[PDB]
């Protein structure tokens, strides 16, 4: 049935979205990192990707921001000089490299008025996150059940403690990307088609990646899945609590019936795989660990019971418990 869980979940949708206004805060605040980047480097542009860019961005929404700029130009050099701007003009916040690659990490905002915590990632060349993201982008525009669907699961995994890479669990990125499999290669009829797989699908190469996919997207017909959201999210926690098997299996992008060995793949950390679907030789799963994944996967066999329990009233509120 569903139709009370569906109410349900819109009801939390409403609350949790970020709001119009935060929004608007967040776009201002990156027009003021902008002005800082043209004082330092007129050619280098400052683009955002993640939750802010895709249309997936919950209440209280930390930025991911990229710096492009020419191939030529030494990339820690103008990090240096852009970090120095952004101390400046009041921006608190770290300037690190890790191997190759620069970052700058700002943790508030102590003058031009967007938080006490205003927090804020800035990577350089960073071209591949832009990438996914105007996939993630694309297939928000493609059906309106994703963007609350993805939003709850965020919330869910936020909530259960199974949303934090440096403790043994999953970014949230990752917890997008399950959903996307589900809705791809899973849920029967498909909520959506693979757009890297299309036959309309164009090659293009970015950093050594194929970053190709169809985004002709109005010329693609609408699902034949006519499932509530209920439905889909009740689908979704089941396929990972019972069918999904992490010890042998890949979430994966590049198989037209979604079938990917771990083995095939050379990958036996690995105790979650998910093949990012196009810098392929990542892992987006390689910081859960033996107990977070016991943990991901004990939450999404309680979210799957919890949905499929028969003592009425449900509480559907304990979905979203902290553990
Ligand atoms: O393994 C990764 C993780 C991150 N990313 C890139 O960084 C972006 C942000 O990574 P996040 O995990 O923060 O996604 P999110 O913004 O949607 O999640 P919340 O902040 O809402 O919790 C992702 O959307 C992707 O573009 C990767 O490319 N690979
Ligand atoms: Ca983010």
């Amino acid at each position: 049935s569903h139709k009370e869980f569906t109410k349900f979940c819109y009801e939390v949708y409403n609350e949790i979205k970020i709001s119009d206004k935060e929004f608007k805060e967040k776009r201002a605040a990156l027009d003021t990192l902008r002005l800082c980047l043209k004082r330092i480097s007129p050619d280098a542009e400052l683009v955002a990707f993640g939750s802010l860019e895709s249309g997936l961005a919950l209440k209280n929404s930390d930025m991911d921001l990229c710096v492009l700029m020419d191939s030529r130009v030494q990339s820690d050099t103008i990090a240096l000089q852009f970090y120095e701007e952004l101390i400046a003009e009041g921006f608190e916040g770290k300037f690190l490299q890790r191997a190759r690659i620069p970052i700058i990490k700002l943790t508030s905002d102590t003058k031009n008025g967007f938080g006490a915590s205003f927090q804020c990632d800035i990577g350089f060349n960073n071209r591949l996150a832009i990438h996914n993201t105007l996939l993630l982008s694309s297939y928000t525009k493609l059906d309106a059940r994703l963007k609350p669907m993805v939003l709850l699961v965020k919330h869910w995994a936020k909530r259960k403690q199974i949303n934090s890479p440096y403790f043994g669990t999953l970014s949230s990125y990752g917890y997008v990307l399950m959903v996307l499999y589900y809705l791809i290669h899973v849920i029967k009829p498909p909520v959506f088609p693979n757009l890297l797989l299309s036959p309309l699908k164009q090659e293009k190469i970015v950093d050594g990646f194929d970053v190709g996919f169809d985004d002709k997207l109005e010329d693609i017909p609408p699902s034949q899945n006519y499932s509530s959201l209920g439905s889909l999210l009740h689908g979704f926690f089941r396929f990972y609590a019972y069918k999904f098997e992490p010890r042998e299996k890949v979430v994966t992008f590049r198989r037209p019936d979604g079938y990917l060995t771990k083995q095939e793949k050379g990958w036996t950390r690995y105790i979650l795989a998910i093949e990012d679907p196009f810098e392929i030789s990542h892992n987006v799963g390689r910081t859960v660990s033996s107990s977070g994944l016991y943990r991901i996967r004990g939450e999404f066999m309680a979210a799957s019971r919890l949905l499929n329990s028969r003592s009425y009233p449900i509480p559907y509120d304990s979905l979203f418990e902290e553990a």
